């Protein structure tokens, strides 16, 4: 294979949501929905009464269900949220303006879509797809939060005045907005519940959203594997425009995002309706660049596999990460996996490498990490593999208390 | 060895009260667990709870565990519409015994709001370790148990449709339950595929006479009160436990993993001077007596955490021996003396999965008869087996008959 791309839909469930599942299934593949259950309520804005029809179609077909939010964020575009507020947000189009605000009543907004998914459909922890309480991606955001040496924030993902057309904006990474502040709180927020975040590769988006219609002018299958082709081991999270979609910092030629491209799309661009005529003009688009995206060698896989996981038999040099029950790890020494020498909390093959700043047991601390535990913040001193006798509170000469 | 090991949990914190009772338990040096309901740091549980969130912090920096015990308390289901005030007006009617299970997915949900309120309030609070709040519960009202896959059990007269137990014409039919109880079985078995156990009690530390004005004044005294202990100790108390309400009827008697353990449940607010009675100038003597007296008759009290005993490097285990591990259940294949690199695990041959769940899952034993879930549909184990990967019930015709 020549790489693997990562389908990623965000902002359904919604009645746009059932075609595009249909066409996945009709192509051979499966794909990640980054889902908001608000949709759910018949409050998103959207053509929505098949949401629960969509959802369930996402895992009754095998596709991969993951946590966008409950609302997108869309509570801290009004003054009080309510079931206009999707409408008065996209009325204003204020949804990147203070996006984030309070990141622990934004973080929540990740726990409370658990909850209206597991209303709606109540069997759907029964199905081994849905992903909602392991995998995240955040609204209006490109950032990551992969393994305990893989993550990354969009410095300007959302902004404290101006739209980033808007003449006279400014972005400085260094000094970012406070609602990209808030939005790397929730990040690690979310990270400390056990979830990984992940942000885009390249988007598959309106080329032009002045003209009338704009999802009609979604990049053609051909020119977006162009795009793809050009994402392929290229770190293209630094390099995609606009500046809000762009990860700074992102961890260039980083191991596990080799022969990769995640590939952001929205539900809502393949339906006829109040964006344009997405379902005709870009249902045959999505089955033309599955098609010739198999063709040109590669191939299609889901972000609970976007960490490899753990596998009897095969060998792992140190170093090497895979995912084993929900949690990062990475190797400590190079061996071949066998049944009974699974990554633990206690095995000395593998090290837990989630990305998470809450102590935790079996993680290789690195001099200057910042670990949370009971409450204080402590500064680690000298490098060393965790273990249940040494706790920050109790060993001053491997953490220092912070004040 | 110890006579026996005391497990001291206390209900319905974190109120005012909880501060002092977390100083006795310390001044006894012992730990305990906190099973909590949130709604008391918003201020609008209707008790002294000014200093909740100091409570909660006291409970947590003293390393008491703390439970989940959903975020109301259930008393959405005690008044048309909750609110502010719903505390106070399902006090003035004394219905939380009565239909206080209703719509199971709903009630389940509490427990991940408590969650969330719980997160907000004390944001650091996932960097205690002895927050359990995601793995550790007890349903309201309800001498409940959802411990391993064998050891599990309802309380089959815990909540009402109708009359209370007090009332004439009160009939309880473990048999034909409530329709509250059976809401409550769904509840159990909603929170048990999310990861939690949950456990009853086997002695309540209750006021002897709910019929004076000052009904704290009569909690049991110290010496007796060990007596009870005495008398629970191996005797499968959930069964002969009054009232009726409190009763675990299926309680598997004499299961292994419930020898030599007692189960104490109180309520903080028993410890309380206020509208209960003289609970703080009362009680707290005695509960710091009971501590001393337990010990020096050859107890120790331990936490929730550990009831099903913690895996551990170096012990011997016997086949069909349970152990917790990183918050899952397991069992033991046959004998042996665990070491590091050989942990539980969904891919384990030493141990298999014994989650008290529904859900399919990998590495569990499944017996025949055994009904599981998978991808929206039910499924019966015709032929029992140790599930695998490769062996999931949508394939496998002759393992499993869907319902
Ligand atoms: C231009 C456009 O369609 N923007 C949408 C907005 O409509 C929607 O409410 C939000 C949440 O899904 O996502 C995007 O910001
Ligand atoms: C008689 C008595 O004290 N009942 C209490 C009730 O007051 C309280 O609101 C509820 C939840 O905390 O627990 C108990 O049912
Ligand atoms: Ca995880
Ligand atoms: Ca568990
Ligand atoms: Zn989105
Ligand atoms: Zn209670």
């Amino acid at each position: 294979p020549k790489g693997t791309i990562y389908l990623t839909f965000d902002d359904g469930p919604v009645n746009a949501s059932v075609e595009v599942i249909k066409v996945l299934n009709q192509g051979g593949v499966k794909a990640t929905f980054y889902f908001n259950a608000w949709h759910l309520d018949g409050i998103g804005d959207e053509n929505e009464d098949r949401a629960l029809e969509a959802l369930k179609l996402a895992l009754d077909s095998g596709h991969i269900v993951g946590n966008h939010s409950y609302d997108h964020m869309i509570h801290n575009c009004v003054e009080e949220f309510g079931p206009t507020s999707g409408a008065d947000c996209n009325a204003t189009g204020n949804h990147q303006i203070h996006s984030y605000q309070d990141p622990v009543r934004d973080a929540a907004s990740f726990e409370q879509n658990l909850i209206t998914l597991e209303k709606y459909l109540p069997t759907i922890r029964s199905y081994p797809n849905y992903k909602g309480y392991e995998l995240a991606r955040l609204p209006y955001t490109n950032g990551w939060r992969v393994t305990k040496h893989f993550q990354a924030d969009g410095l300007c993902a959302t902004s404290d005045n101006l739209k980033p057309w808007e003449p006279g904006y400014v972005c400085d990474p260094a000094n970012p907005s406070n609602s990209v502040k808030a939005s790397i709180q929730v990040q690690n927020i979310l990270a400390n519940q056990g979830y990984q975040t992940h942000g885009w590769d390249v988007d598959w988006a309106p080329e032009n959203w002045g003209i009338p219609m704009p999802a009609n002018s979604l990049t053609e299958a051909v020119p977006f594997l162009a795009y793809v082709d050009k994402a392929l081991n290229s770190c293209s999270p630094t390099t995609i425009e606009p500046i809000n979609s762009k990860t700074q910092e992102f961890p260039c030629g980083t191991p596990l995002h080799a022969d990769k491209v995640i590939v952001l799309t929205h539900d809502f661009l393949f339906e006829d309706g109040k964006r344009g005529m997405g379902a005709t003009q870009n249902l045959p688009k999505l089955a033309e660049f599955i098609r010739i995206a198999k063709e040109a060698g590669y191939v299609f896989d889901t972000m609970d596999n976007y960490t490899p996981r753990w596998s009897v038999g095969k060998t792992y040099q140190a170093g090497e990460y895979v995912l084993y029950q929900g949690v990062v790890y990475k190797a400590v020494i190079s061996h071949t996996a066998q049944q009974d020498w699974a990554p633990s909390s206690t095995s000395s093959l593998w090290t837990n490498a989630d990305p998470a700043t809450n102590w935790t047991l079996n993680v290789s601390y690195e001099q200057g990490d910042i670990v949370n535990y009971k409450g204080k913040r402590y500064l680690v001193s000298v490098p060393h593999v965790s273990q249940q006798d040494w706790t920050p509170d109790t060993q001053n000469t491997l953490f220092t208390a912070l004040e």
